[PDB]
DNA sequence: ATTATGACGCT
C-alpha cells in the first residue's frame, strides 16, 4: 500500500517527427505539403520503396515498405520525392542534417536521447521542477496546452472532445500539491507544448509527442493521437488504457517476445498481465523480461532517459536483391569502397562536429540464400579516417568467405560497414 | 525485391 512505489518520480516525453522524412522533403519543395505524398528509394524496381508516408497518403492505405507502384494503385495522385541517390546507393544526409537541427532545439529545454532519426525521448524531470516553481501555485490554464489531449478524458467535433477531456483534467487539478505527479505530468505537456512549438517555428516541423512517467508509456501516449498532437497519459489512466491494448503494441514487445507473451500466458491484452506474479512471469521470459514485464503493466518502467543526443555508431549499408546480388571480387571491392568512401565522409563530418573518433570498423555481409540478415559480422581496426584503407581492411576481413576457385559465391546481397567504438578527439 | 539504418541484449 504506501511503500507500492509508483514508478511516478519521472516525467518523460517522447517526441515522434511525423512522417519525417515526408516534411522534410515537403519543408524543401512547397508544391508537395498538404497533399498525399510519400519517400522513395529507387525508382527501377516496381517504383522504388516506399519508407515514409504523409498523412493524406497513408488515409489512402499507403504504407512504408511498400512498392510504389502499388501506392499509385492506391492512391493515383500520390506524390513522390526521392532519395538522395550518392555512389550507386540511398544518401540519408539531408534528414540526418534535418533530424540535428530538430535535435538540437529540443535539447534547449531538457536532456534528449535520440533513439532514431525521427525521435527522442525527453526526461522532463528537472525542468517541470523548475517552472513548477516558477509558477508558485497559479492554476495551469487550457490555453497553455492547445494540442493537448488527456487520455482516458473525457468520461461520464474531435477538437470539442479535446477541449472536453482537457477541462475535466483541469478541473480536477491540485495545482497547490507540488508533488502530485498528475500536476507534474501537466507541466511537462505545456513544457512539451513549448518544445513543439519552437520545433515548428523554428524548422517548419511538425511532431507528434507522448508525455507520462516513462519512456514505454511516452511511446505509446505519442502514439494514441496524430499527427501534430500531444497525449499525457497519467499513471490512473493505465488499468483501462492497458485493459484492451494489444500486447504487441508496447515498445519491444512487437516480435517474437511478444508473440510468446501471448501464447504462452493466454492473454492478448497488457493489462491482463497483472495476474502473475513476478516469479511467474520470470520463469516464463527469464529474470530480466519477467521483472520488466511484471512492473510494465502496471505502468512502471525504469529504463533512464540516456543523455545522448548523437548516433553512438556511423553506419553505411546497401542490400543488393535478387539478380543484383554481388558475385565477382571487383563487384565487392568497387561496393565496398563506394560505402568506405561515403563512410569516410560522414566521419571526418562527424569529427568535425562533434570532437570524436571512431576506433572499431565493423563489416557485415548477408550470402545469398542465407535465413539470417547478417550472415557474418566481424570487426576491425579503425585507424585512419580512409575510405580505401578501410575497404580493404573490410575486404581483408571478409574475403574467407569467397568459396570459388576472381569470382565471388554464394554471392553477397548485403554490404555494410559501421564505425563504432567512439572517443572524444 | 520493404531499405537503411540504429539501439540494445545474450553469451
Amino acid at each position: 500500500g504506501p511503500h507500492m512505489a509508483t514508478g511516478q518520480d519521472r516525467v518523460v516525453a517522447l517526441v515522434d517527427m511525423d512522417c519525417f522524412f515526408v516534411q522534410v522533403e515537403q519543408r524543401q519543395n512547397p508544391h508537395l505539403r498538404n497533399k498525399p505524398c510519400a519517400v522513395v528509394q529507387y525508382k527501377s524496381w516496381k517504383g522504388g520503396g516506399i519508407i515514409a508516408v504523409s498523412y493524406e497518403a497513408r488515409a489512402f492505405g499507403v504504407t512504408r515498405s511498400m512498392w510504389a507502384d502499388d501506392a499509385k494503385k492506391l492512391c493515383p495522385d500520390l506524390l513522390l520525392a526521392q532519395v538522395r541517390e550518392s555512389r550507386g546507393k540511398a544518401n540519408l544526409t539531408k534528414y540526418r542534417e534535418a533530424s540535428v537541427e530538430v535535435m538540437e532545439i529540443m535539447s534547449r529545454f531538457a536532456v534528449i536521447e535520440r533513439a532514431s532519426i525521427d525521435e527522442a525521448y525527453v526526461d522532463l524531470t528537472s525542468a517541470v521542477q523548475e517552472r513548477l516553481q516558477k509558477l508558485q501555485g497559479q492554476p495551469i490554464s487550457a490555453d497553455l496546452l492547445p494540442s493537448t489531449y488527456i487520455e482516458g478524458l473525457p468520461q461520464g467535433q474531435k477538437e470539442g472532445m479535446r477541449k472536453q477531456g482537457l477541462f475535466q483534467w483541469l478541473d480536477s487539478l491540485q495545482i497547490d500539491n507540488l508533488t502530485s505527479p498528475d500536476l507534474q505530468l501537466t507541466v511537462g505537456a505545456v513544457i512539451v507544448e513549448e518544445m513543439r512549438a519552437a520545433i515548428e517555428r523554428e524548422t517548419g516541423f511538425q511532431c507528434s509527442a507522448g508525455i507520462s512517467h516513462n519512456k514505454v508509456l511516452a511511446k505509446l501516449a505519442c502514439g494514441l493521437n496524430k499527427p501534430n498532437r500531444q497525449t499525457l497519459v497519467s499513471h490512473g489512466s493505465v488499468p483501462q488504457l492497458f485493459s484492451q491494448m494489444p500486447i504487441r503494441k508496447i515498445r519491444s514487445l512487437g516480435g517474437k517476445l511478444g508473440a510468446s507473451v501471448i501464447e504462452i500466458l493466454g492473454i492478448e491484452y497488457m493489462g491482463e498481465l497483472t495476474q502473475f506474479t513476478e516469479s511467474q512471469l520470470q520463469s516464463h521470459f527469464g529474470e530480466k523480461n519477467g521483472s520488466w514485464l511484471y512492473a510494465m503493466c502496471r505502468g512502471i518502467e525504469h529504463d533512464p532517459v540516456k543523455p545522448r543526443q548523437l548516433p553512438k555508431t556511423i553506419g553505411c549499408s546497401k542490400n543488393f536483391p535478387g539478380k543484383t546480388a554481388l558475385a565477382t571480387r571487383e563487384q565487392v571491392q568497387w561496393w565496398l569502397l563506394q560505402l568506405a568512401q561515403e563512410l569516410e565522409e560522414r566521419l571526418t563530418k562527424d569529427r568535425n562536429d562533434n570532437d570524436r573518433v571512431a576506433t572499431q570498423l565493423v563489416v557485415s555481409i548477408r550470402v545469398q540464400g542465407d535465413k539470417r540478415l547478417s550472415s557474418l559480422r566481424r570487426c576491425c581496426a579503425l585507424t585512419r579516417y580512409d575510405a580505401h584503407k578501410m575497404s580493404h581492411d573490410a575486404f581483408t576481413v571478409i574475403k574467407n568467405c569467397n568459396t570459388s576457385g576472381t569470382e565471388w559465391s554464394p554471392p553477397l546481397t548485403m554490404l555494410f560497414l559501421c564505425a563504432t567504438k567512439f572517443s572524444a578527439s
